[PDB]
């Protein structure tokens, strides 16, 4: 399913996302945005390393889920990446919490930092009431 924006705002900070791990509600809308358009079926494969990006949150196979086809991989969130692609973001959000809590927090995500990162994102949440 394709989020509307305010839907989509109101619904991550139901699931606790607002100032996770210091992260603000509108970074990770500014991050679901980049990565997916708000998309929850959209995957992307990596021809260059043969991983695939799954989901609103576009979480790769190599470190986070499971697709049994990615090499040397492993499933930090332990889950299947099918997870990922499911209407009800509940285990998107679970694996996604769980990526920041690394070192690099949102910075693991390279969209972030070019189009995120020392921005005015205030945007994305605006008028959303949350």
């Amino acid at each position: 399913m394709v989020f509307e924006r305010c839907e989509l705002a109101r619904t991550l900070k139901r699931l606790g996302m607002d100032g996770y791990r210091g992260i603000s509600l509108a970074n990770w809308m500014c991050l679901a945005k980049w990565e997916s358009g708000y998309n929850t079926r959209a995957t992307n494969y990596n021809a260059g390393d043969r991983s695939t990006d799954y989901g609103i949150f576009q979480i790769n196979s190599r470190y986070w889920c499971n697709d049994g086809k990615t090499p040397g991989a492993v499933n930090a969130c332990h889950l299947s990446c099918s997870a990922l692609l499911q209407d009800n973001i509940a285990d998107a959000v679970a694996c996604a919490k769980r990526v920041v809590r690394d070192p690099q927090g949102i910075r693991a995500w390279v969209a972030w930092r070019n189009r995120c990162q020392n921005r005015d994102v205030r945007q994305y949440v605006q008028g959303c009431g949350v």
